[PDB]
């Protein structure tokens, strides 16, 4: 028989339901009254004795709800109806809801007490008895003005809402029916979402786009929507270049008027936490609240919330919701996680193939690649940035194993495709794809060095494996290490050959065939690179048996032997540089 209030210290919003430790940032003090209608007696059991039901009009003043009272009093017609025969509800204002009525809209009521007070008190009442229990999302209820429809919703957390008022306190019975207490006066919804964009003078930006795109017929239609709807003032907050050019584009502009636009009307007294919403654009949104502010991903830009309307809610917003879609690359990488990179880009000249519409994938680093130091812009920082920018917009969840990116430098690096992670060359992707309008951008963990010779010479530019280069022509190995081909060379250095056993060397020297099967041994027969490790993979070498290739504390292992030198990347394969000699 008992029931709890909650309340936020320094207000007067309290939700009053049966008996959350937040809410919209600020801490709840819980309070026990018990039900609306059930007293104390002198002590007993926790409230006793039940009030009689009075009828609708004495069961106002039993709620709390005197103003509505008094006003219906006023009118000498309906008060008689609301203590005689019928059954009815009232989703009665709360004291608190009227004064906060605007003086003019006030005013005009209580100066034509038998028309225009007593219209809008019937526009509250509905003529039947209509329980919590029977209000269900979306659902309208006719109220006894002149048939008009009462939209309440339903939300997940239990809070019920009348014309986007809360209800306060649920369920009072009357004699003659029910009395719902809510926080707003409510009034008449007349309007779609696009004839309101026509009429506000503050959307006359929004309503040419809509115009432009073609979305009025969308927004003349059904259903549900929650429109964040910018103001001519969030247009005016991008700068000319760019806006032009998202309305220009028909693509760009759909992307961005749908990036307003969510698929069920939910209003501003149903969020009390974090709530992640998908526009129809696809992207999510994080609406939360602080205070009675409402907030987009943590920024109050919302001025004008719960503007009804008979296809959904409408909440004026401060500042354009652009999506990656519609964005430049330059848009959507130079204030984020890459921001490193694209500073190299532009400075490096290569920015204008970032700010505009060429079809491009660019694969710029993270910045954590940049923490001890950066390159100086010459031309050979420039020309390798320039092979970081690949022809054609790509999704990297597309890319398939051996397929072959050209750049804008004439370069042709490799995809390879792993079971946990996605490479290109040396480079490995370690963020999503950021899918803009004209390019996308891939977020990768290295820079990459894209291969500039064969494996051999990789091992004949290089003196710690002048012992393995004259080992690979004695086993008649050059040949097939200079050729095409998909290679992981675990290339041993000239101090791991004169560090060999006398029994290993021994069959090393006193047979040419055993030094092919030794050396076939060392040799993958796919790419993998570093980035393609997981825990552990065997690789077929050409000798047959597979090796042991393991990442554990950023070392490649190789049958449990470290690699000094891991992803020399070379055009027929990758050389790892190892420290000793590989055993059977």
């Amino acid at each position: 028989n008992v029931c709890a209030v909650q309340k936020v210290i320094g207000t007067n919003r309290k939700y009053f339901t049966n008996c959350q430790r937040k809410i919209c940032g600020k801490s709840t003090v819980i309070s026990y009254e018990c039900c609306p209608g059930y007293e104390k007696v002198p002590g007993e059991k926790g409230c006793p004795a039940a009030l009689p039901l009075s009828n609708l009009y004495e069961t106002l003043g039993v709620v709390g709800s005197t103003t509505t009272q008094l006003y219906t009093d006023h009118t000498e017609k309906l008060r008689p109806e609301m203590e005689g025969p019928g059954s009815f509800t009232i989703f009665a204002p709360s004291n608190e809801a009227w004064a906060s009525l605007p003086a003019e809209v006030l005013d005009s009521l209580v100066s034509n007490v038998n028309i225009e007070l007593l219209n809008a008190l019937r526009y509250h009442m509905v003529g039947r008895r209509v329980l919590t229990d029977e209000l269900k999302h979306g659902m309208t209820l006719t109220s006894m003005y002149q048939n008009s429809n009462i939209q309440i919703h339903h939300y997940p957390n239990g809070i019920v809402t009348v014309n986007c008022a809360r209800l306060l306190k649920a369920d009072h019975h009357a004699t003659n029916g029910v009395v719902h207490l809510i926080d707003k006066v409510i009034s008449t919804i007349t309007n779609n979402i696009q004839q309101i964009i026509e009429i506000e003078d503050t959307f006359e930006t929004l309503r040419a786009a809509v115009a432009a795109s073609g979305l009025n017929t969308m927004l003349e239609g059904n259903g549900q929507y929650t429109l964040l709807a910018p103001t001519n003032e969030a247009f005016e907050k991008i700068p000319s270049e760019t806006l032009n050019r998202i309305l220009g584009d028909p693509e760009a502009l759909r992307d961005l008027l749908n990036n307003h636009i969510l698929k069920s009307a939910m209003c501003a007294e149903a969020i009390v936490a974090g709530l992640s919403v998908e526009t129809l654009e696809g992207t999510t949104l994080e609406v939360g609240c602080s205070g009675d502010m409402l907030t987009i991903n943590g920024k109050a830009i919302i001025s004008n919330k719960d503007i009804l309307a008979t296809n959904g809610v409408i909440h004026y917003i401060d500042e354009l919701l652009i999506p990656d879609s519609a964005k430049t690359l330059f848009e959507l990488a130079a204030e984020s996680d890459v921001s490193t990179a694209i500073d190299l880009f532009r400075q490096a000249g290569l920015g204008n193939h970032l700010s505009g519409s060429e079809r491009l994938t660019l694969l710029a680093p993270l910045n954590s690649v940049f923490k001890d130091g950066t390159p100086p812009i010459d031309a050979h920082t420039r020309n390798l940035l320039r092979n970081h920018i690949i022809k054609d917009q790509l999704a990297s969840k597309y890319l398939y194993h051996g397929q072959t990116l050209e750049t804008l430098g004439g370069k042709k690096l490799r995809v390879f495709v792993y079971r946990n992670s996605l490479c290109i060359e040396n480079s490995c992707i370690a963020a999503h794809d950021k899918r803009g309008r004209y390019g996308t951008l891939f977020t990768m963990d290295r820079v990459l060095t894209p291969p500039m010779g064969t494996v051999m010479d990789v091992l004949k530019g290089d003196n710690r494996f002048s012992m393995l280069v004259a080992a690979i022509q004695s086993a008649g190995l050059t040949e097939t290490l200079n050729r095409e081909g998909v290679y992981t060379v675990f290339a041993p250095t000239n101090e791991a050959f004169r560090a060999l056993p006398p029994r290993e060397r021994s069959r090393l020297l006193g047979d040419a065939k055993e030094l092919a099967n030794i050396l076939k041994y060392h040799i993958g027969d796919e790419i993998l690179v570093s980035g393609g490790i997981g825990a552990l993979v065997r690789l077929k070498s050409l000798q047959g048996d597979k090796l042991e290739v393991s990442l554990k504390n950023n070392v490649v292992s190789v049958n449990k032997e470290p690699v000094a030198e891991p992803d020399i990347m070379a055009t027929n394969g990758v050389v790892h540089v190892i420290t000793n000699v590989l055993h059977h």
